[PDB]
């Protein structure tokens, strides 16, 4: 199964792929939101199978799913309704005010603006800090999805308010803290 940002995967519910990445051992997988699965949780995506190797939620909302079978990495992110794909060439942080787009398996591809960083939000399960707020909408299922600016990966969908029918606000977990802390390499 091709690991592409924004695609759906299941684990006793549905979430979306953040970004294809490899761990310190060179094993293929992808970063996503930690609320999508506890450590040890099994994942299915197409004919692919994986497991949550790393996961932290609440506090943070980050996770890395390691492929155990049929994981083919790509440096792509699906643009669904807008067609085609965005390419990932790195993860240079975009400035506040920059445009940013989100890819999720429920609503698809929506874009907005990076409004503020270092945000703390309260979810039913607890508080999550260090998040980045954007004017993009999101709906259940989009969780873990890619937030990308141009060709630079920014983060993974954590949560928010509203919906994509009337609009809303969506926060994301920065990608670099995951790549750094867990010694991961983004597929480019």
């Amino acid at each position: 199964a091709d690991i592409i940002g924004g695609l759906a995967y299941t684990m006793g519910g549905r979430c979306s792929v953040g970004f294809a990445a490899t761990n310190a051992s060179g094993q293929p997988g992808f970063v996503t939101a930690g609320h999508c699965g506890s450590v040890g949780t099994q994942v299915s995506i197409g004919n692919g199978r994986g497991v949550f190797e790393r996961s932290v939620f609440p506090g943070n909302d980050a996770a890395f799913v390691r492929g155990t079978s049929n994981f083919t990495l790509t440096n792509l992110v699906s643009r669904y309704n807008s067609g085609g794909y965005a390419t990932v060439s790195g993860s240079s942080t975009a400035p506040i005010g920059s445009q940013v787009c989100r890819s999720g398996s429920t609503t698809g591809w929506y874009c907005g603006t990076i409004q503020a960083r270092n945000q703390t939000v309260s979810y039913p399960q607890g508080t999550v800090h260090s998040l980045t707020r954007t004017s993009v909408c999101a709906e259940p299922g989009d969780s873990g999805g890619s937030f990308i600016s141009g060709t630079q990966a920014q983060g993974v969908t954590s949560g928010g308010s509203g919906n994509c029918r009337t609009g809303g606000t969506t926060f994301y977990q920065e990608v670099n803290p995951m790549l750094n802390s867990w010694n991961l390499r983004l597929r480019t």
